[PDB]
């Protein structure tokens, strides 16, 4: 819709990078805003879906998701550039290490999150990306998911999408990582794991490609994720981070049930997260 002049768009930093794109921060300016713009880094696959992703972003209409501002004839990298509100406090992978934030600011994150996702199942879309990496902070009390790059359309007659070296699975349910089939319920999975790393504030070593590397091992060939499919069938997880409570360790574990329909529904965990939020916010 808006088609934003190449020309005036000046670039002031690098804001980060994820599969097959780079996000840049730019001042809009035809004399003397700012926005976030999105390029492609790139295989011909991932070429034609680019658009495919432009579309997903332009018909998102809530509030717990990224705004889309417009597009630009990018000559720059002759694929479109995707141009989107700058939300200015960035990622909660981010900030989250640097900021100590309480249990009850925490809860309201997740909380956000589940309705920003329940509406975009409900757009008949899956996201298969869902980490704290792509939740942005808009301030202390506002969430957004950020990115779309693995974002696919639920085809109409099947409940799961058919499913590469990118792929998050250490955020990825054993169903995605065995039978290459991305249900909605799999993306409760990975919401499961973006709660644990909100718990854990991000920490590094506390992180689920390090604790799962550590049950592993680093010297497995090609068989890093059958060990990890495996030790999830087995019935093993993320263990409970310090200071989260019994009951939102269970909750994290009920997303986590190897049995794809004994996860919640996104719509089932808002209600639920409203509650658990109400009581640790006094
Ligand atoms: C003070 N401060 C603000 C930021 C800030 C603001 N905005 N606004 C829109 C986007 C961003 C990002 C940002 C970073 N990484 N990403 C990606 C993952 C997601 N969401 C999108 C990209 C790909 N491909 C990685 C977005 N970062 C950082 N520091």
């Amino acid at each position: 819709p808006t088609v934003f002049h190449k020309r005036y768009l000046k670039k002031i930093r690098d804001l980060g990078e994820g599969h097959f794109g780079k996000v840049s921060l730019y001042c809009y300016d035809p004399t003397n805003e700012m926005v976030a713009v999105k390029a492609l880094k790139a295989g011909p696959q991932h070429r034609s879906g680019w658009k495919q992703e432009i579309d997903i972003l332009r018909t998102l209409y809530h509030e717990h998701i990224i705004k889309y501002k417009g597009c630009c004839e990018d000559a720059g990298a002759a694929s479109l550039q995707l141009v989107m509100e700058y939300v200015p406090l960035g990622s909660l992978r981010d900030y989250l290490p640097r900021h100590s934030i309480g249990l009850a600011q925490l809860l309201l994150f997740a909380q956000q999150i589940c309705e920003g996702m329940a509406y975009l199942h409900s757009q008949h879309y899956i996201h298969r990306d869902l980490a704290a990496r792509n939740v942005l902070l808009d301030n202390d009390r506002l969430v957004k998911i950020g990115d779309f790059g693995l974002a696919k359309a639920v085809p109409e007659g099947h409940e799961y999408y058919r499913v590469d070296g990118d792929s998050p699975v250490f955020w990825y349910a054993p169903e995605c990582l065995k039978e290459y089939k991305f249900y909605y319920a799999s993306d409760v999975w990975s919401f499961g794991v973006t709660l644990y790393e909100l718990l854990t504030h991000c920490d590094s070593s506390q992180s689920p490609p390090t604790k799962f590397l550590e049950l592993i091992g680093i010297a497995q060939g090609q068989m890093t994720v059958l060990r990890l499919t495996e030790l999830l069938e087995r019935g093993e997880r993320l263990p409970r981070p310090d200071k989260c409570p019994a009951e939102v360790y269970h909750l994290m574990k009920n997303c986590w049930e190897t049995e794809a329909s004994f996860r919640p529904t996104f719509e089932n965990l808002i209600p639920i997260l409203k509650t658990v939020h109400e009581k640790y916010q006094g």
